[PDB]
């Protein structure tokens, strides 16, 4: 039958759960502000858009204990990646970008109390600290030595002196997770339970927000049908999502489904309602407040180029262009084997920025949500592999 996919040992299915067959590709987008000065004067900023800078994953998931007569199995999703030179437009060490600095907009809400702000802002005065600030791709990416951050170690020891938009996220996991295998029924198979033990996130609003749906994401159970909708556990987006089906497909070899993020995911609803902190307090349709699983950072997590959020947003930044081709995110998944073959996966990150008289360097600058980069998870079915699959269906 097609309950041929459990996770058991040795077994064809399970075999690549461990290590997979598939060369994903992750690209990295910046967004480099061109009128920095105007944007702290009060203008519109103007930016302009770098990439791909294009990194091949190396994906192995260790740490594997079963348990529960069978039933269930733990493990963490390992994660590295490799820089191609010729697949990326330039090189990651040589280009730069100009673009907030976020250490200091960190510290900014870092700081709640009236002498932290006195106190703080000394430090950027007297630093000579400015709000916008330019780096090399590599060095967003991966890591550099703030200034400020530097000092904030030799006082509060806990907090790391470097900085990057992934830091020592090379060759880590996303945490320790338990899956339910495919044994107590179909449907279940590949599911998450527990992740950190916590059977429910602990920091959003309502338990319908704080509850963890779906698989992990790389993949789904057998028998994927047009009506259902199917839900995904992404760590890095810090909330449970749902994707909708939209056609038939045929990618390689195969039948597929194409499936889509829906817009009532992202929107201001009464059913997505306890993700505003603000106690019902929403930012806007189309972005999330991020914030609190980001350290209290002012993060803001959206789709590239603010693709299905209001347009209000795509206003405040000229040098949006959001567009269904290459901005929404798809995958297409095997209806019989739950196997995805050609997959799509594109968010964007941005932080909120509004002007402060407490912080001479803010400036005149216009309440927003500021786009920093966004990035292109893909993946895609080779021949060889194909057929294999043909084979095996
Ligand atoms: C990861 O995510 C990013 C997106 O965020 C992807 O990068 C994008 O890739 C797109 C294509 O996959 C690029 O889109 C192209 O942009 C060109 C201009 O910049 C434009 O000329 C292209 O338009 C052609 O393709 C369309 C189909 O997409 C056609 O409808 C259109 O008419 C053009 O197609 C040709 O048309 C002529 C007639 O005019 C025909 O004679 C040709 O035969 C047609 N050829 C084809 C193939 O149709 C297209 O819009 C986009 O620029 C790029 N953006 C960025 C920022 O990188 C990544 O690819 C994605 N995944 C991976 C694995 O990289
Ligand atoms: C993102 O935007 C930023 C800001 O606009 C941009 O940074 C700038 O890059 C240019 C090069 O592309 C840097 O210009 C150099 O500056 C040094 C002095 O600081 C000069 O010595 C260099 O002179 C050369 O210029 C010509 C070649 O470009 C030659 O004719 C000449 O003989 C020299 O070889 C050069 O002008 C500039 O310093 C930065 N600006 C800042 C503030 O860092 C960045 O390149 C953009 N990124 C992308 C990917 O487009
Ligand atoms: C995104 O979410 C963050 C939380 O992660 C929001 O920050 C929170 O903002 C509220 C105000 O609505 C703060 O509440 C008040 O703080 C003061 C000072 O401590 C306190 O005296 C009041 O009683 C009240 O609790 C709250 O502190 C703050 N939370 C954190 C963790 O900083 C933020 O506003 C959201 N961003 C956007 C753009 O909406
Ligand atoms: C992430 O770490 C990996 C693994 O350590 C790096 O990839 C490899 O290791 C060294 C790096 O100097 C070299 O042998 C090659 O670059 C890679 N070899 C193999 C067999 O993969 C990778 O460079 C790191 N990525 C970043 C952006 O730092
Ligand atoms: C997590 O899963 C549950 C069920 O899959 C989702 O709640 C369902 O929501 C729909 C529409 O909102 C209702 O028609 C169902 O009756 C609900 N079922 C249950 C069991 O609650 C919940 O929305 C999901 N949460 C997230 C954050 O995705
Ligand atoms: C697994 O799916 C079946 C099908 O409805 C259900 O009976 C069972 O409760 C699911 N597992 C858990 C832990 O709910
Ligand atoms: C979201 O919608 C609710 C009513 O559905 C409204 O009370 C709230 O103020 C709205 N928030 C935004 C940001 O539009």
């Amino acid at each position: 039958i097609e309950k041929k996919i459990v996770l058991r040992n040795g077994t064809e299915a399970f075999d690549s759960w461990e290590k997979p067959p598939l060369p994903v590709y992750t690209q990295f987008y910046f967004f480099n502000v061109t009128n920095p000065e105007e944007i702290l004067r009060g203008e519109t900023p103007r930016v302009e858009e770098v990439g791909p800078y294009t990194y091949r994953e190396l994906r192995n998931k260790a740490n594997i204990q079963f348990g529960d007569n069978g039933t269930t199995i733990s493990a963490v999703s390992n994660k590295a990646y490799v820089f191609e030179r010729d697949q990326s437009v330039g090189d990651p060490k040589i280009d730069l970008i100009r673009t907030l600095n976020i250490p200091v907009l960190t510290v900014i809400e870092w700081s709640q109390v009236h002498f932290l702000r006195e106190i703080i802002e000394a430090m950027l005065k007297a630093y000579q600290q400015k709000l916008f600030v330019t780096h090399t791709v590599d060095e967003l990416l991966w890591g550099y030595k703030d200034e400020i951050l530097s000092l904030i170690h030799v006082f509060r020891p806990d907090i790391s002196p470097y900085f990057g938009l992934f830091y020592e996220k090379n060759g880590t996991n996303d945490g320790d997770y338990v899956f339910l295998t495919g044994e107590d029924s179909y449907l279940n198979f590949t599911k998450i339970v527990e992740w950190n033990g916590k059977t429910s996130l602990d920091w959003w609003i309502t338990d319908k927000c704080n509850m963890i749906n779906g698989t992990d994401g790389d993949s789904f159970h057998p028998l994927i049908t047009k009506d259902e909708v199917l839900y995904v556990f992404p760590s890095d987006f810090c909330r449970s999502v749902y994707i909708t089906f939209s056609d038939y497909e045929s990618v390689q070899g195969l039948p597929a489904f194409r499936y889509k993020v829906p817009a009532e995911i992202l929107a201001n609803t009464s059913d997505n309602a306890g993700f505003c902190i603000p106690e019902g307090n929403c930012l806007g349709s189309g972005v999330l407040n991020v914030s609190i699983c980001k350290n209290g950072a002012p993060i803001i997590m959206s789709f590239p180029h603010f693709y299905q959020a209001d347009e209000r947003f795509v206003s405040a930044i000229e040098g949006m262009h959001p567009n269904q081709e290459d901005h929404e995110t798809f995958v297409d998944i095997n209806p019989l084997t739950g196997i995805i073959l050609k997959a799509a996966k594109r968010f964007q990150i941005n932080i909120y920025v509004k002007k402060l008289d407490d912080f001479v360097e803010t400036g005149d600058i216009r309440t927003m949500v500021f786009p920093v980069m966004y990035l292109n998870e893909s993946v895609h079915i080779d021949k060889e592999t194909a057929s294999r699959l043909k084979s095996m269906i």
